């Protein structure tokens, strides 16, 4: 926190938000607030969301996704370091043509995780829900990547790593940032 | 905690935006009550905006928010982002009619009250009676805000029941879905 | 264990109920009663009781065994007999229930607790009251008190001295000396 | 985090509003006393508003607030939101007669004092004797503010008892229910 | 503990086995060993199984059930204290005409419980298995009690207590042992 | 506590061994000792191995497997309750025609589990060994069940449950033990 | 507890000096990226100075700094004080050609990547293949910045190796040694 | 008597689990006992172990070589680090693996905290142990010291057939008689 | 509790006073390095004053300070108050010649390096060899700044060695003792 | 910490508080406050309130050497208690300006310590703590006016002194009752 | 554990005692009891003490030393695995000419260890005591090994390991057992 009002605040005045670490309700709500704030200051200028995350909660990540799609400004996504699970999902949800990976970035995709304890009836309720989510997520990933739903299904059954150039060909990102 | 040129949650509080985040409990809820009472004093005519992303929490804490929402003059518009479960779903539906919203991929889970007690059998009967009264009042308010019958709310809350953003408008929990600005 | 010593007294038909009452120690008490019956179904059994309470179900497995087996089960309270230990004390064969001069007895209503959904909460609270009702019935049966009196005296902890227990009806007499 | 405007609670304090939230204990209660003394000094005649959402707490801590409400000239209007149990229910009814309020779905719980001690039978008698006096004064003060008899307060507090907002009006703990701002 | 040698061993010479506490692989394996041992001593004389259990693992309980049904001697079941989850299953799995409750016994029945963590694919695998178990347990309940399959399901969805006389009327046991002879 | 008459020892004179709980080096070494002991007393009489296990270590389980195959007497395997991971493997390793399930037994098969921390060079070494182990386990499974190696690989990639009748049709077991003689 | 004047690290940021201290991880690395992006905006032409005193850390986090150094226009001069091990040593040599430095008693340590995973053998193969790709790419970039052959980087990093300040010059990790100003 | 003891009267010893001072002494005592009963008949040491302390394991090794009777070693399940060492120390021609037994070998492990002077002392000793340990391996397997040095620098697994080729074991047991 | 004026340590930093306190480690040492670079920027002529009260710490962390002390233009004066052990005692003697000081009842303690490692024998040899190289360079630097022979520093650091304030001026660790100001 | 700070507002009055056990970090700030006050005016007295149950020897001696080195006289006031190192610094105040409050308590005892290791190392550290013990007794005798042989006999075991007992023994000059 | 009856007792009927693991008051008292018992059964036949120990308390170890020297039977010592600190002391305390190492046994020697918390006065008392111990242990080591007191001092100041052959030349052991 290089005080002056730290440094992350200086770069917020330039419309740059940092998504770092595990994604969860509180850090995600903080990202939503920043995106809503930047929209209010200027709904026409793009927003820049850097992503370096190993994954996190689905609900928390989707609160960011819906905010990215809701606000008028385009949200450009930049992956530095790694973007796994929901971090990869939000990376691909950026505005078309403005999704980027750095040359030595790293991306991992897989299916949702979950768990429940209780009576068998409750187990059925919660099991059928996480599958509904899996279908919702594969559909959305297929939409943003251009792959078919069936392809997303086969590649997310188990963890799958993609390099920065592999991430462009598969369709999660548009190009690689250089210079 | 990013700051402008003075904190971000405070800056959005000037635009009349309140965030209900995380587990619901007496202190975070009392903070929501304070923001609602504050916004009312500065301008009773204008709407209030309550974002809800919560997996549930205490009933007593949530009802301090509910009664404050209905008591203050300004309408409180409720916006569900991420998820709104248990009391988070209840407060979502308590927003002003026509101003309840879900985001396209939001989620809302509903169930009956939870509780527990240890002690003498006489004391157990007292608390078992009260928790059943709580369950009754919540279903009544749930039926009132959704337009559903009391018997349907009873049927659907006995066990956990997840609901999608469009399913929440059908069931009556919310009025519409926010899709792009 | 001086050894075995509890077994040497088992051949004299002496069973010891000691400590908290729970499924495992109670099952051992039931096994000894079944064993002593097999040895001689006509002779009395002697159950010393020194317990601060315990589980009802575990205690009722002992109660049901005493009533089922042919031999009369004489009960002797030494030290103290509280909650479920007091229940089994008074369940002894009429006329063969005893307290020692400085024994103590405590009675109260059942304890319990549960977590879960309101529907499930309602089921278990309705069951513990059924249990509370039955014990009060059995308490009234063995002591001779009215069901209304057992209710009033068990709503809160009540202590009874050895002579107070003979007047209340929990026990028949006091063992002083041989 | 607490939003800014100074704190959020600090501006509603300028509006003569104090918030009693959570367990009541020496420190949070002492803070409530400090706010009350501050508002009295600013203007002794204007009312003070005390919102109450508490599941109970220490008796001694609660009585430092009670005596402060009774001591200062300004009337202390009490508002129950969420719940007001054990010590929270006591301070609710100690508000200025005519200015005690519940919200429509508030819940109030009353019960007798609780305690505990380890030590000498001699010391046990001393502490068991004090807690019974506290129970006595607590019941008397409750009877005073509610209009109920001392004999009635004793019976209803022997075991936990829940009261709805309208039930709290009829029993006398609170004067009316606030539903919509006039 | 009382080495008469060992009291539970002396009672085994009389064909009496004790199922006590939580049912699990190890305590259940001992019961199977006792049943197989008693069968070898005399395949004709009955075996007596006392049951005081608050529940346990199904798989462990089913190893006892299949052994009870497989061996030639009839296995009479006696409920003392309480018989919940698997304890109620093994109680009613005793020989038709030889299942007993004590006057103040208590029986509780409910559906299976479980839990799993992992990938959604794995969750679907395990969640489908526990539902298969639920189906077979309810089927076995209908067989041994005489109740319909539809009835066992409706009564086991949530915890259901049965008194000793109630367990006789329902078909869980046949009679109540009160005072020998 | 163990009912004496020991009970597992009195059944050891009947050539009955019990494999119970998680399989590991110490309990498995004891199973080898009982098999070697029974072989010495009579290399022509069959051995009876009851299996009720949720899985365990591979090496420990394979010490039992190689012992079962080495001794002269046939080792008949009986699954009661459940037979998961390595427990299911040893079930199918029983002597041809002498593998049994009880009517309500449950069999579970899956691929090997493992994990390692260290330098990348060491990671490759252990990742390669578990892949060799995985390959050998599928080969042995295919040999004893009659299924193809391709089929075993499909069926073990993720947890798969088989009922007693599903285990006979698959080749894990030869028949089901229902009643005696 | 940094000493104020701004703060000490900020007053030193106005001179284009960034500090990489302690273990490398997502958060401490992200702040370094923010500082580099900020300094680029203040002046894309003036060099940036990165002091490095680290015993290692996460690769992914370290590569976010590497990619940022290569992405921004200004040259990033790296200074090693104390020690620079694992990813700290990688970023040390990723500095601008001609502007990488060690202090007289600095120490550099290089070794291959470390890692670990638990799960199914199939998942094990996936993650083991990935850490080896990372090992390959890291070795490739190291050979690039040092001028050494890939075989040499592979052969010297299989095990921990320490380099003194002068040794780091003749190896290619650093360009020269800073002694007196 | 007991099952492990009942098999001891037939000269069968079980080395199971981690190797450590106390379990190893039981192995040493049984070998001395057996020797006293009959110094000619062979002794049978089954091995299923993931490793353990060197000194404790070497107390077994020196006892096997010291006692008159031949000590036959049989690996069931797995025989790693020192367990692999003792497997190979069995009497020549009477060392055995089961068809699906596994074997893992690696160099010694250790650690110490203290002054630099003391660190040098203990680091010099573990390298002396490593030398003697590799020497003994070359003697019993027939491999060259250079080969043992290359193959133990990092963990190395050997299957039952690989263990007969490498020289750790003499043959593979499949069926009795 | 961080006295204010402004802060107190910030007020003395403007006077070119740096405090080395407690255990030496990467972060507290990095903070000391930053202050030295800052003071150099303000005026590369004036001297810097480093008070030392430490029981030791990591060598790499201490050497980041040492190399900074020698690299920057201004002289770094060292003052030992309380104690200066292992890494504290070296930084003390590494101060600018003629400006190294002990207070009258200060204490200096020196010894050889401590360390440890777990792993394969091959890895043990690498780390055992390296720590012996560090010990060598430390004795080399210690001998250079004190004026003692390398063999003497070796014989005196093999085991713990305590030195009083007057013992430290003769041994060569410090130049003189400050008893009273001016 | 009411109000800008209260300890900072009394620092303008040249009042320093030594509270709690003495250790390297809390002692460093007292040194910093003394050095700061010296710079502000080397001629006005400094006021050191002492309420401490003891602490580390080295940490306490950094304060002692600072008290004696700076030009201004350091007046010491004992309130509550002054035990081990707290008692030593109390008596180290400028002669004639050491004070006790009427019901303050002073406790003195010999140094405490401990070590694990080789016998040779045991001799070194036991030899050193006895040197520390030797100095501390010398300085106490120097500041109190007592004989060295007396300080030794009286510090071998815990010795409590009342405020009036402290004036006869020499630790302090007078007692501040009222004013 | 293998009830032959029992295995360690079966070998106690061959006058064989096992000193295994850490040396401490209770395991040492058990060793003392066996030595006193064997003396009672036959004061003439040698006793055989196998030693595999990484060290332990000095006083506990010296209770064994004084018993070996007090009883009439000679105590032959066998080092298997390792014999460190007090284990090495008792190894060499065996009857001269009857001390043995196995081919790959390991002996480690060093000076005493200790520690104390308290007042400086008490610190000196316990420090003077451990040094008196240190001086007394070195004396006996010199007596049993044939080395000089100065050599024992120099060589125990720091950990020093000795192989089986190194132990015969230093005087710790008489010969190496290899076959029978
Ligand atoms: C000198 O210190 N160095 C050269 C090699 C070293 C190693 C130092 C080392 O391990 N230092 C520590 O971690 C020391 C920690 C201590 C002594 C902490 C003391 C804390 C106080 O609270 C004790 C009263």
């Amino acid at each position: 926190v290089p005080m002056v009002f730290d440094i992350y605040s200086r770069l917020l005045k330039e419309r740059v938000i940092f998504l770092t670490g595990q994604v969860e309700d509180h850090m995600a709500n903080l990202i939503v607030a920043q995106m809503l704030f930047l929209e209010a200051e200027n709904p026409e200028k793009d927003i820049y969301l850097y992503i370096n995350s190993p994954g996190g909660v689905i609900t928390a990540g989707m609160s960011i996704y819906d905010t990215m799609q809701f606000i008028k400004p385009d949200v450009s996504t930049i992956c530095m370091g790694q973007a796994a699970s929901m971090g990869a999902f939000l990376l691909t949800a950026g505005a078309k043509g403005k999704r980027f990976c750095l040359p030595n970035s790293r991306v991992m995709i897989h299916q949702p995780l979950g768990g429940y304890q209780g009576q068998a009836t409750d187990i059925e309720i919660h099991a059928r829900e996480i599958l509904k989510v899996k279908g919702r997520m594969n559909e959305l990933m297929a939409l943003h990547t251009g792959q078919s739903l069936e392809q997303i299904e086969r590649d997310t059954e188990r963890d799958r790593f993609l390099s920065a150039p592999e991430a462009v060909e598969y369709g999660l990102v548009d190009s690689i940032l250089t210079h």
